C-alpha cells in the first residue's frame, strides 16, 4: 500500500540502532561509522542533534508498520568537506535504507524515495532535491532513477566518489501528470 514519513523521534533510537547492525544495511550504510553501538546511534542520530547539521531524520511506515528510516538535509549547511560548492540553500539532500531485508526490490524504496521527494517540494522555498550513492550501490541508484532522480556526474565526498543525482522542481512538476 502506501509508503508514508514521520518524524522520528528519541523513542526510535532503539529500533534505528537495530537496524544500522543489519546485514543488508552495514554494506551501504556507516561507512567509518558501520555497525554504531547503542550509545553511537543515541548520540550521532537523536533529532536534536542532527537538527544541529541541518538534518531531519523520518521513519517510513507501510500499513502501520516502521519499515525504513530516512533523512532530509540542506546541502548548503552540512558538516565540513560537504557540498562546499553549494551555492542554492533551497537544495536539499536525501538518504534512506529499508529496514527487512525480505523488503528489498519490491519498488518499496522507490515508493519511500518518491514520498520524500513530494514532502521536500510540498516546502516552497526547496528547488531541487540531491542524492549521492555510492558508485558501487547499483541498486540504489536505479532505485533513485525510477523516483526521478537523474545522474549528473561523479564528485568527491567526505565519504569518497558519488554519484551526484538531482531532480528539480521543474522536473517535478512536468512529470506530475501526461498533459
Ligand atoms: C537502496 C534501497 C532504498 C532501494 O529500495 P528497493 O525497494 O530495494 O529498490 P526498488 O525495488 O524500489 O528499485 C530498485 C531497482 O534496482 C534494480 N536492482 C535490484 N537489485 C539490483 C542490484 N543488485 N544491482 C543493480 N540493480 C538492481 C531492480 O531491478 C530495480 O529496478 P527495476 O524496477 O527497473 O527492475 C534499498 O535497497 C535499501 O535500503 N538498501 C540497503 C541500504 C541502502 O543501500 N541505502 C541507500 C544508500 S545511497
Ligand atoms: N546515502 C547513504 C549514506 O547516508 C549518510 O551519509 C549522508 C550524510 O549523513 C551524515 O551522517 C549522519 C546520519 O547518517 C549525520 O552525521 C549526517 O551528517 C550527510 O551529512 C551528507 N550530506 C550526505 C551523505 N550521503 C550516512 N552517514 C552514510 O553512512 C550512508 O552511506
Ligand atoms: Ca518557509
Ligand atoms: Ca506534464
Amino acid at each position: 500500500d502506501s509508503v508514508t514519513l514521520r518524524l522520528m523521534t528519541e523513542h526510535d533510537l532503539a529500533m534505528l540502532y537495530e537496524w544500522l547492525n543489519r546485514s543488508h544495511i552495514v554494506e551501504w550504510w556507516g561507512g567509518e561509522e558501520a555497525r554504531p553501538t547503542l550509545a553511537d546511534v543515541q548520540e550521532q542520530y537523536l533529532p536534536s542533534v542532527l537538527a544541529q547539521e541541518s538534518v531531519t531524520p523520518y521513519i517510513a511506515m507501510l500499513n502501520g508498520e516502521p519499515i525504513g528510516y530516512a533523512q532530509s538535509y540542506v546541502a548548503l549547511g552540512s558538516g565540513d568537506g560537504w557540498w562546499e560548492e553549494e551555492t542554492d540553500p533551497g537544495v536539499r539532500g536525501i538518504d534512506q535504507l529499508l529496514a527487512n531485508a525480505s523488503q528489498l526490490g519490491k519498488g518499496l524504496g522507490t515508493k519511500l524515495v518518491r514520498a520524500l521527494v513530494e514532502l521536500l517540494f510540498n516546502d516552497p522555498e526547496v528547488t531541487k532535491i540531491q542524492t549521492d550513492p555510492s558508485p558501487s550501490n547499483l541498486r540504489a541508484i536505479r532505485c533513485y532513477e525510477k523516483a526521478g532522480f537523474e545522474r549528473q556526474g561523479t564528485v568527491t565526498t567526505p565519504d569518497g566518489p558519488a554519484v551526484y543525482m538531482v531532480q528539480t522542481r521543474q522536473a517535478f512538476e512536468r512529470t506530475r501528470s501526461d498533459a
